[PDB]
DNA sequence: CTGCCTCAGGCAC
DNA sequence: GTGCCTGAGGCAG
């Protein structure tokens, strides 16, 4: 079902988006709230950037008097952000969609098969491929404890704020790298770890597979 | 870059408030968008280089093509595969990436994550096979994240000579054109997070010890 | 998908 | 920071 109209802020175009591929990201006021507040706290000039809206006379007054009608309060004097990176320009709508192409590209593109026959060519002596083998699989366990854990974060996102499966203590550490990333930031990371992944398991199967390799 | 190189300039998609001078696309960058294996069309390329969508704008485009010797036909069909990082010139792509791994260095929670990962595993006897788990991880991942340093897929006006072997070289540059250069850079990133939770983790096993 | 005409934001200041 | 006015691209169709 459609979000509630009223918990919607506005309809943002995608910055990344060719020929008009995406609809308009839907912003909640959930969204526009964890901009305002620590830790970003963006100012009325900020977010209006992120909203990608027109800067028009009172631009600013016109910004905070939409903010105050839904009962979010942005003082005018707000000091202005200056540790913003590329993700801060993000909807939450499209960061998330930017990771998930990103774990598409990982998963289709990422070259994990040849990037595993060259690895393994490096240590290729007999006397190290007992070792080799074991390294590859503690860092299978290890990474995939890593990702697992990653996939639990509960951090609110879009109009949802779903019950956290973390205790409180993780939880807010995650989400600190969810807001400074626009929801960018844990997926992107499980995306690339996709790719490590895909070379560990190419690299294990190489090795298995070495005598038919060479026929 | 010396400016018959040059192309156009195009204002980064992703800054706030005039935050970045406008990018720099060379001809070099443009013969890639247009060559296997994206081969982009007018259209695409017209979006990726934020052009105004006017009456036969393809057409102007492809005359400022042929001027500068690229050659694209009018019939040329869509790309089979667009993502996201299709729409970005390769120098905002590498600044992407680039602040993915600040992002990374900076505000990923390294020593939660270790503290927390560590406290699963709080048995005393497997607590040598955990740090040996740990340290394997560190040494695979920085062989991976170093074959990806030795790159040298031509990026902007740069062709440097390659270092690795023509075939291993073939397919990282694969991962290069499907993403403008933001593939490999990104995937460093992400594992500098993986990297710091494993230092945290053993000097946080090494403190309890 | 084409491309007009709104309005985002590049730019001067 | 402000906000005009050029031209990218959202949206109509
Ligand atoms: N990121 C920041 N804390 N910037 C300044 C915010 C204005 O109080």
């Amino acid at each position: 079902g459609v979000v509630n109209p009223n918990e919607v802020f506005c309809s943002v175009p995608g910055r990344l988006s060719l020929l008009s591929s995406t609809s308009k990201y839907k912003v909640t006021v959930a969204e526009v709230q964890r901009r305002l507040s620590p830790p970003e706290c963006l100012n009325a000039s900020l977010l209006g950037g992120v909203l990608r809206r027109a800067k028009s006379k009172n631009g600013g007054r016109s910004l905070r008097e939409k903010l105050d009608k839904i009962g979010l309060n942005l003082p005018a004097g707000r000091r202005k952000a200056a540790n913003v990176t590329l993700l801060t320009s993000l909807v939450e709508g499209e960061a998330v969609h930017l990771a998930r192409d990103f774990g598409y590209v990982c998963e289709t593109e990422f070259p994990a098969k040849a990037v595993a026959e060259f690895l393994n060519r490096q240590h290729s002596d007999p006397n190290e491929q007992v070792t080799r083998k074991n390294m590859l699989l503690a860092t299978k366990q290890i990474c995939k404890e890593f990702t697992d854990l990653l996939a639990q974060d509960r951090s609110p996102l879009g109009n949802s704020r779903p019950n956290p499966i973390l205790e409180p203590g993780i939880q807010s550490c995650l989400t600190h790298f969810n807001l400074i990333s626009h929801g960018f930031g844990s997926p992107a990371v499980c995306a690339a770890v996709t790719a490590l992944q895909n070379y560990l398991t190419e690299a294990l199967k190489a090795m298995d597979k070495m005598y038919l390799s060479n026929n």
